[PDB]
């Protein structure tokens, strides 16, 4: 957890993220030409980077975002396929990982439902060692399907990762049930256009220091007709401290080293901040000098999530009613979106 | 959800939170003299401030930390009791609410088990409203039981409220139980001592933000002979922006109304931010899109909550692999936690 | 008054500001080209923004600065005009109201005099409904005809707009003089160059609390051949906190909802920082407890802008003591500038 | 203008500000001891920064508020008087111009009508060279009797300062007189009491740039029974730069010299931003090139200031149809000021 | 490098810094009671720290700064003496390292020259292990005699730790010749009083990062009767960027975890701003590459440092010219400093 | 020292820094037309700030970095040359001083040896008046043959002048050498990639305040193929003060003017921060005081700089004994760097 070298040790992994500008893209050959753009950009980064052990892109940078459904459904990607082989290669000629965005990527009933969008982790022999897809979409907009699972995976040097996708990270849930099945370091890679800056940035930090995790967040930049998209790309400490930050540059990089040793002793001899511990062993003094165990109490008492995980209808009854009953408002309408 | 005036109208709360510095007490005389000077503080405020409906006291500003096992037994307090009506006294001849803090109250079973920390909610007719005690204590240093379950209460004008205190903040899942019950304003009274300055200061308004709820917070102040508090107490929007913030000045004042109607407006009509909405209808445009219903979908697709609601043990069981198994470490030892 | 979401709601007008880079442009053609590129880029932010009712452009956004005199005559707009029917035909489309800048607009006497600096509203009828002519020029460097009037016209949703133009907002007089006027969003549109970045953000956010009223700024991005503009378009609450804010970024775009009802309710109901109204009641509890009526105190007790009204070239010949007598600077010439 | 050192040259003017902590006082003599523990403040100060020429007390500073209408009587001052004699010997002693706080001081019809809130501004001999009288009290909370003139006098070193009190510097109008009336140095002495804290910091500044004037201000710090006053008196840059700002600790210090060449400099010769000079002489280019003299505009084209001077009955009424028509509202009332 | 919690590792050093305020004493009598203050105070530390291995009280928090001279030479300490055992016997207590400042130390011709201004370090058993006198007084206004020579200590857990004081920090050097003697970390002790804040406050991460070394900071707070300290202890990783920050606050605590072996991982395996390395080896690059050997070029090539190590007199000589003849100035003079 | 206009006096040089855009190049065709886009730019900047006196781009901007070795010999350029004809034929039309990059420049030894990275500072007249080649290269990844020398020359309007590359401005060393051969301005040229952002910007500020010297840095921006550069040019007081700063965005400039008298007085005046003053006259009132001369101290009391002088090659041994002892680190190897 240091930063401001280009160099890495066999402790840290160097991680390098991107604020790649957002591509304005319309057919497969397009898409095609731009993924070379970004195995070429992988390459030339490593030969300024010779630490760079992880390089990451932002949620849309292989097809940008295909507004047009028909588009969409002509884009959509294999994984594996022609794309992720053309990232495949430069990760083994980069001799590095990286994290790579295919939206589309085709639904097991392709044409036939929307196509998920998906990350891919790519080891540094080319091979995709995790793949996942989209748990939240950026809705109403945006018309991805959902996926339904987190991943943990052994990375670089044997750091733990998992992938999310920029609108996932606005949940806490997501990042405490990757950090919670090992997760040590959590890489969220974002299209995450204008209004919500300020509050994105500093998720990503509250969300570092929450789960003691490191994070990587990696968001695209530039106007594509329809959005314009804040960069700030960043990698964040398990303590909640940014380590870098870009700024809103188009094809902005930052880069930082992130130890294996420190966040395992870390984990292991924390104690006021050890948050993952201490959710599951909850006043553990107080039953000590209560006479009552010397492990606290381990129970749920947060009646949301008892009743989310048993009756997720009755759930999702309790908030129509704080909210509203139907996926629109007709005070802001939207084609397609009932209300 | 406006900042600068000393004015409340019909739509607007007047929220007063208070840097109140941190007592340093050994007697229940002490203990009641120190309620008196709270009692005075809430009345002058009051001359000055007249738009103020509810104003906010620290965790642990009634008795300050009693450090001391007899001194905490003997101090301990009955609610109702003599403090609470000091308070209430106040609140009546103020015609405000108010938040204060009982650390500890006596257990059902004292003397032979740890009291609680407790907040209890005041009406302006004196009435105790809501009693809170604390779910997470900032183990390992501190000793009360406890306790199991939030609450939601209807506060001035019908501002819905919930309160929480200190170390509980750190907890993602706190903050969406209370807005998932219908909390349109968190409390969150600490007793934040150093280190953790910039993390907790950011904690609250990213739990504004995430919960689309408004977030008070009071922090004491000053060194009271074992910590020095960081003050800090704020208001903060429900889109995340700090109302006011104080500096880490002894017995500062931050005031700011928040409007009623401008968050219910926003829990019925916002779309891509309304997080409480979102996360019980993930997908909602790829599955209409994909013909397969406008609801989106409720199901909790996070395994740590499913494994901690059906098993809390087998979720310790996991977090010890990830951390320690032991309440306390050899590394750094500490007196009556085991290792 | 909320940040955050993309949509609006029918309390709430949805604006955003268009960090638009600068055009170096020569000819009528490449202008109507520019000004098509706008309209295009109108119509997709609103595909990605449902709740937009309001978008704004910077000065020069149209024909850039058109340095050469020749070109200034040839390119200068009539309004309405070919270039404002393209806007016009935007706002229709996309179902929003809109600003735009036509720099120059043909003086009554062209192409004898210079031409006026100009701000369009157009309605999402289509319709021009205010025709601002800048009134304080950025001399020396810039030579356009001076206005002479501030305007207050009903805009979206009924709430009362002001246009002002980059220069005009160093004045404190001139957001006052809208404010009191009734305009209850002020929208300065800037061409602002390097080098005063900081004082400039700065200003926008103390006019917005000075006058009690909302404040939107797009101002222009990127290198043109002479300046760079720094971006940094805002849009501001009217108690001085920002809503959101851009980078430097070229078409970088911000958008928040600014409350119709939060603005009125708090025009009639604060106190302390009621601004434009204590400005004209001044002293009224002191005269109230001296027995000397309920009304406060009216006359303007500033002798400067008594003689400004009175006698201007008095209050110019005060001035010229204090600073120089001549437009121009012997120490630092321009030509055409005398000294 | 230049910040670090405590030293002052034959060119630049050494200036304290100092963030007292507010008195709670209720007679004479404790008046008469608390002033005598500034002079003595004033003298050890002088110690420590030999370069001191003008040091700075906030408003209050000398009584308190006295919020009890017996003890304000009571207590009110004569000037000259016995507090006054004590600051003169403090400046003597220390070779130092100050400004100080009578508050209140005694009314022409004293004890018939409420008494001023007056700064004055001692030299080096001990000679009172400037009284003001607050222009805008801090209604409805503050009960002073309103003044009704600026003024600039010779301050050290020729300087030219002119000073205001707390409240008046909400509104742009004030600084413009002062700096119009040739003032170099604008003096504000704040009791500013939390919430507005950062749109007060921001105005100085925003004031300092607006009217090209060095600012300094002086606010009270701690908690008097009543309000919490949030310190961060600092000096500005006429160039709207931050030389030096206190936080909010209780009788903090700032000091930086500005300089008196540099100012001159500027107001002679700053073009662009020259905002005194513009002001004045609008659209100076524009007119040049259209043959039509070398002079530019100076008659005043805002509506506002024309009525306030013509008809201040007529601008009052305009304003409350924007506002409200009394000075108090029923939805927040205060004892004594109607609705 | 590591901040948020209270414990520490067997790889980190719990490091406290303390914002202590500034007494304001005048007999033996006092310093000694004083000295127990801060002895009562490092007891009470570690009980809510048991990570603490070390901690650091500002310069002049034992004395307070004598202005007087008699009272200066009359409290003057004895090295190893009264006070050292005092604060010994909590190191003890607490088994932690500190850092404590006697100003004044007796100079070997006590009373005839001026005492010097001393820190020391004692470790857990008590036993002072380096007593550092400061080599740069904070001149003209400070009278202490000047030490001549750095020194690098092993402290707790292996760290290697020098000791600088206040003004010493000013100058680049220092900090270069601690860390090329192979400091790790560099502890600064301070009672830097306003007006230099943001100055100083940068300078310490600047060091930390030109030099490759933690740094920790404790500065006063207060006013005294002459000076205010403005506090922001801190400490700071060797990457430049902050651990935490205290804010101007009496008795203000931070607390962070420093890890062995980070920075000697670092200083063995960081390449592009390993400074230390490179200053020794300037373009290796370029000479292996031009066939010039592998080792880079060592010669000290700064003009500046060559004659100061040669010929002292005219390195002052030279510096006179840029600046003046004189310790003293006209312009601002201060009695005993001549001009 | 003042900011905002763009004006400049007889007392200010009117300084412009640039954020000029990498060049991605390979011919010498190339680099001359690059060089003909820098000129144009110099003389429209000329026509927006009418006080530009001094303009500088960053290191780099002529060649871009020619990172294949046979296009940097190839491209490689003669002092003077055909490119610096360019620059001074520009100045000269513009009536400016500017400085620019040549890298590589050509090796007495070309091309057997690496050229050199230098830049030059070319007056009004075109005539270049100081070259100065980069004293320590960024290595590892750079690999031009190191320079040896500082200078100072005399600029505008008198204004001593030193130039400085990039990776030079980490070690205070030279920012001391250039201050005390009596440089006024020093200007550090960059091509700063990312990492290292924060402390760069930091670092720049940090070394105007020590060395009590105006400082302009222009740095790239863009990415290139294979780093991406942060921008962030600026001009900074003596005192420390960012005059102004740009951000990441390309093409940036920034425009400050720096006084000549207001830094000749400040280092004739100046006192306590009078740090080039202080270092060489240590201890002045403690030796006045106990009875030893009124010079203070000047012998250097630094082992470091004693040794580095004496016997560079024990410093370097000294140094390795700290970090490690080959240029290169198996733990993160680089192609013709051993280890
Ligand atoms: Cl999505
Ligand atoms: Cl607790
Ligand atoms: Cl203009
Ligand atoms: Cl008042
Ligand atoms: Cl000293
Ligand atoms: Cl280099």
């Amino acid at each position: 957890m240091r930063h401001g070298d280009i160099s890495s040790s066999h402790d840290t992994v160097g991680i390098a993220v991107v604020n790649y500008k957002m591509p304005r893209l319309h057919t497969k050959a397009e898409v095609i030409e731009n993924a070379k753009k970004i195995a070429d950009m992988v390459v030339g980064m490593k030969q300024g980077l010779p630490g760079m052990d992880l390089v990451v892109f932002p949620e849309y940078s292989t097809m940008g975002i295909m507004y047009d459904q028909d588009e969409m459904f002509a884009t959509a990607a294999s994984i594996p396929g022609e794309e992720t082989a053309i990232f495949a290669e430069a990760c083994k000629k980069a001799d590095t990982w990286g994290v790579f965005s295919l939206t589309g990527e085709k639904h097991e009933d392709h044409p036939n439902k929307a196509p998920y969008n998906t990350l891919v982790l790519i080891n540094n022999k080319g091979e995709i060692v995790q793949k996942y897809r989209k748990i939240i979409p950026w809705c109403p907009i945006l018309g991805w399907y959902p996926g339904d699972t987190t991943y943990v995976t052994e990375g670089p040097k044997g750091l733990k990762i998992s992938l999310i996708v920029c609108d996932d990270g606005n949940y806490p849930e997501i990042w405490r049930d990757c950090a919670m099945k090992g997760a040590e370091l959590i890489v969220r890679c974002q299209g995450y256009m204008y209004p919500a800056k300020e509050q994105q940035i500093m998720m990503a930090k509250a969300m570092a220091w929450a789960n003691n995790t490191y994070v990587a967040v990696a968001n695209a930049t530039g106007f594509d007709g329809v959005y314009s998209y804040f960069g700030h790309s960043a990698i964040i400490g398990f303590d909640g401290r940014t380590l870098g930050e870009c700024g809103t540059e188009e094809n902005g990089i930052q880069y930082a080293e992130v130890s294996i040793s420190q966040i395992r002793d870390f984990r292991k001899n924390a104690q006021s901040q050890n948050h993952l511990f201490k959710l599951l062993h909850r006043g553990y003094t107080g039953l000590i000098n209560s006479g009552e165990g010397d492990r606290g109490v381990a129970e749920c008492p947060f009646d949301f999530y008892r009743t989310w995980v048993l009756d997720a209808e009755k759930a999702r009854e309790n908030v129509e009613k704080i909210t509203r009953s139907t996926v629109g408002t007709a005070e802001c309408p939207i084609q397609g979106i009932p209300n």
